[PDB]
């Protein structure tokens, strides 16, 4: 008979998930697996992204369910785990979505080896990126390309991606009876607590495939503002309604199909002939992922600076002081501690907001190394891509993508152009909310009198500037330009 398994690491979700349908066709008995690594919190990761998954995993038991079906949350490494599962559910063929990151290609490497010692079918198809992103290289003359035109130059060569893949049937296989593995008290979706936090998610994004679909859609019911999106005329200080979409946290997971939001895309870009064109656009964006997922997936040591081949030998300086008081939301920028604060609490920031400190701790005041603020953004973003983190923490850090550093932000005036009274201020740091909109951005700058009326004096309630912008950037660029040469 054909038993089969379908495992999940990415692409979580029903709906375009093509290994799902090849796991169910004819088959007797299909068996949903997630492995999970029952230590890993005793080893880096925050309370807010490791409860974002365990919902996500919840909304696929409450959708296996309502098809006769069950997830199976297995303990332990994937090594060690499938040779057992293999002979006691009489598997014969294995089927989970392609993952190009560089621990996936060794995890994948292994379990396929295992697969065929037993007997097994091994059936990976491409459905977390846009395209084949090997082919991609294949038609380039065997190179990926290192520049958002050229890459835009290739994918519409190539033409449209594949469709998103038919849903799956109103009943499922159901896995087979009485299995030891198989135990429900064993095979359970855990609780925050019980993974080993003592600490609550503060995020207001919940995960699973119903809440991306959910949110798909209130993205969708005006046309006319996702045909003329243009990503960097945004507002980085709206934060009761983002002025993005806030799909990366379900695009990373997989809850959200690339293919089902470009095939959307198109379908408002039919009916608006003026709509944006790339890199500005919705579409462009998600090429941008498709784009460092490209070259990262190539690229030697890509989430480092030594042994990368595209990263810019910089002397970073390695200084503690300033980097814990940019993670602790304490450098003595109201506008620059409120982002930090938005990534602890939520997770997630806009774009522009997160290019205010990672331009902030490295090429712009700071100049700190990238490395240290990307281990950063890899715990608390709730979004948190491997080769989207790297890549975009070396564009900001002037080492690759981006060779601009005479553009520097000021942590004072950028954010004072979209929220002159400091809404967004006020709402993450609750410790400047009746301070004058004058002051908001430079407390330092008010007086003590003021400062007292509003209950936030620098030095005791708020800490001072930890540096003098006008000092700091003057030094850091000029160290910019001679490495650059
Ligand atoms: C220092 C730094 C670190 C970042 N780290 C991450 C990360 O770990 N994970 C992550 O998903 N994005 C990362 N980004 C990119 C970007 O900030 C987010 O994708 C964006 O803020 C998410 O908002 P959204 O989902 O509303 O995006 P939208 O603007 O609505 O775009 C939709 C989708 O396009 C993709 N996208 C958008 N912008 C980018 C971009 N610049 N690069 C690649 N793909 C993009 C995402 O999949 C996103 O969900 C980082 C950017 C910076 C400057
Ligand atoms: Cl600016």
């Amino acid at each position: 008979v054909k038993n089969s398994i379908i495992w999940f690491r990415k692409g979580l979700r029903l709906h375009d998930n093509p290994a799902l349908l090849e796991a169910c066709k004819d088959a007797k008995h299909v068996y949903p697996v997630f492995v999970l690594d029952p230590h890993f919190l005793q080893q880096k990761v925050s309370v807010n992204r490791y409860n974002f998954l365990l919902e996500s995993l919840e909304d696929l038991q409450r959708s296996f369910q309502a098809r006769g079906s069950r997830l199976l949350v297995l303990r332990g490494k994937p090594e060690e785990v499938f040779p057992r599962v293999f002979r006691e559910w009489g598997v014969t063929q294995l089927c989970f979505e392609h993952d190009t990151e560089p621990y996936a290609k060794v995890r994948d490497a292994a379990v396929r080896r295992l697969a065929a010692e037993a007997g097994v079918e091994v059936v990976t198809p491409i459905s977390h990126t846009l395209y084949d992103t090997d082919m991609l290289v294949a038609r380039n003359g065997g190179a990926a390309p290192l520049t958002m035109q050229s890459f835009t130059k290739l994918v519409d060569r190539v033409g449209d991606p594949p469709a998103p893949a038919p849903d799956p049937p109103a009943a499922m296989p159901p896995p087979a009876e009485d299995m030891p593995s198989a135990a429900p008290a064993a095979t359970g979706v855990p609780t925050w607590q019980e993974v080993g936090f003592k600490e609550p998610p503060l995020t207001v994004f919940k995960g699973g495939e119903t809440e991306a679909l959910a949110r798909l859609e209130a993205a969708f019911q005006d046309p006319k503002w996702v045909a003329g999106f243009q990503k960097p005329d945004t507002d980085p200080s709206a934060w009761e309604k983002p002025a993005t979409t806030v799909l990366s946290p379900y695009l990373k997971f997989g809850c959200l199909s690339a293919r089902l939001f470009h095939a959307r895309l198109l379908e408002v870009y039919r009916r608006h002939p003026a709509h944006s064109q790339p890199p500005v656009s919705l579409r462009g964006q998600l090429l941008w992922r498709e784009f460092f997922y490209t070259v990262g997936s190539t690229t030697p040591n890509f989430h480092r600076m030594a042994g990368n081949p595209v990263c810019k030998q910089i002397d970073w300086d390695d200084n503690p002081e300033f980097l814990a008081a940019w993670r602790e939301a304490r450098t003595g920028f109201p506008w620059i501690d409120a982002i930090m604060t938005q990534l602890v609490t939520w997770g997630w920031m806009h774009h522009l907001a997160r290019h205010s400190v990672a331009c902030f701790l490295t090429r712009g005041d700071l100049y700190v190394s990238w490395e240290r603020g990307m281990e950063v953004f890899e715990e608390h973003l709730i979004d948190q891509d491997h080769y989207l983190n790297a890549a975009n923490w070396m564009w900001l850090s002037a080492s690759a993508f981006f060779s601009q550093y005479f553009r520097v932000y000021s942590p004072v005036v950028f954010g004072k152009k979209y929220d002159p009274e400091g809404r967004f201020i006020r709402k993450f740091l609750p410790v400047l909310k009746d301070m004058p909109a004058k002051y908001i951005y430079e407390p330092w700058t008010a007086p003590l009198e003021v400062q007292r009326k509003a209950g936030c004096v620098v030095g005791r309630d708020y800490p001072a500037p930890i540096v003098d912008h006008a000092v700091a950037s003057k030094a850091c660029i000029a160290r910019m330009a001679a490495a650059y040469r």
